[PDB]
């Protein structure tokens, strides 16, 4: 079966809980979060130590914005239920364009080549940055089992994390095989477990690493605290 692997939380930081997280990612000393409600949904530039925001954009009404990643000079943020996707100038954080894709976007990260999409099924779209077309795909499972429902995504030293919200759980894959390699099993940061819980609840959806220092950092919808986390090597 697939592993359990360990983690430590390095530091926890504020986080706005305001914030309905749908997608995070770390670049150069900041954080940039997506949050989602169909009735005021926004892109934020965030400090990451006092978890204040220096910038915000509002995306295109009546769009509910979904996840987001960085591509260059750009960010490229989906939909949940509107087929639409938005790429905005970084900097300003002003719309520039837009882009069309089949079904419904959860959530974005990238490698240093290519964009990798979730639509809530177990299928992975790997698309080109510049014209968002699809060119792949890797079709995720654990132990065998389609593994599906992904709400967050971020690309880390080769491999795939994704977030699997109802069982509190990061899965990471390897992109190569699809196959789920370790479970990272977050029960203990989410604020209340416990509960009855949908994905529009305080769920884990944001998933950021900053690879020139190499920190992960997760949060989730409405958590007071974005947590920096480090995995425990697995043996073997
Ligand atoms: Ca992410």
């Amino acid at each position: 079966p697939v592993p359990t692997q360990g983690y430590r939380v390095v530091k926890r930081y504020p986080h706005d809980t305001t914030a309905f997280t749908e997608g995070l990612f770390y670049l150069r000393g900041h954080l940039y979060e997506s949050t989602g409600e169909t009735g005021r949904s926004s892109v934020r530039k965030v400090d990451l130590e006092t978890g204040r925001i220096l910038q915000r954009a509002e995306v295109p009404p009546p769009y509910f914005g979904a996840g987001i990643v960085a591509w260059r000079d750009r960010l490229i943020q989906l939909t949940w239920r509107n087929h639409e996707g938005f790429v905005y100038d970084l900097a300003t954080l002003t719309p520039r364009a837009r882009f069309r894709y089949p079904g419904e976007g959860w959530a974005l990260t990238s490698d240093d080549s290519h964009l990798y999409m979730s639509d809530g099924t177990a299928v992975i779209r790997k698309l080109d940055p510049d014209t968002l077309q699809q060119v792949g795909s890797i079709k995720v499972t654990a132990g065998g089992r389609p593994l599906d429902n992904l709400n967050e995504l971020e690309w880390v030293n080769g491999e795939l994390l994704a977030n699997v919200w109802l069982t509190s759980r990061i899965a990471r894959i390897d992109p190569a095989s699809g196959k789920v390699v370790a479970w990272i099993d977050l029960q203990a940061l989410v604020p209340d477990a416990d509960a009855l819980t949908d994905s529009t609840n305080d769920v884990l959806n944001g998933i950021a690493f900053d690879a020139e220092h190499d920190r992960l950092f997760v949060t989730g919808k409405r958590w007071p605290m974005l947590y920096e986390i480090r995995l425990t090597p697995l043996p073997h």
